[PDB]
Parts: structure tokens; C-alpha cells; sequence
């Protein structure tokens, strides 16, 4: 679905699945700016 596409807090408390990177501004996706530094959930390399 493209209704109630955020992560994290921005996504009301619902995070991104099983590996899915959830971004510090809460958008889910893959590398440096989604499992970097910032990450609220997801596969985070820290």
C-alpha cells in the first residue's frame, strides 16, 4: 500500500519489516542515510 508509508515515530509507531532500515526523518529503505548513523529500526549497522 502507499497510504501509511512512514516509520518510526513519524510512522505512528509502526516500523519497517525484518531487515527494512527505518531512516532518522522516518522513511524505510536500504544504506547510509536508512541503516546508517540515524536509524530508528530495521537492520542498523551500529
Amino acid at each position: 500500500a502507499a497510504a501509511a508509508q512512514r516509520c518510526g515515530e513519524q510512522g505512528s509507531n509502526m516500523e519497517c519489516p525484518n531487515n527494512l532500515c527505518c531512516s532518522q526523518y522516518g522513511y524505510c529503505g536500504m544504506g547510509g542515510d536508512y541503516c546508517g548513523k540515524g536509524c530508528q529500526n530495521g537492520a542498523c549497522w551500529t
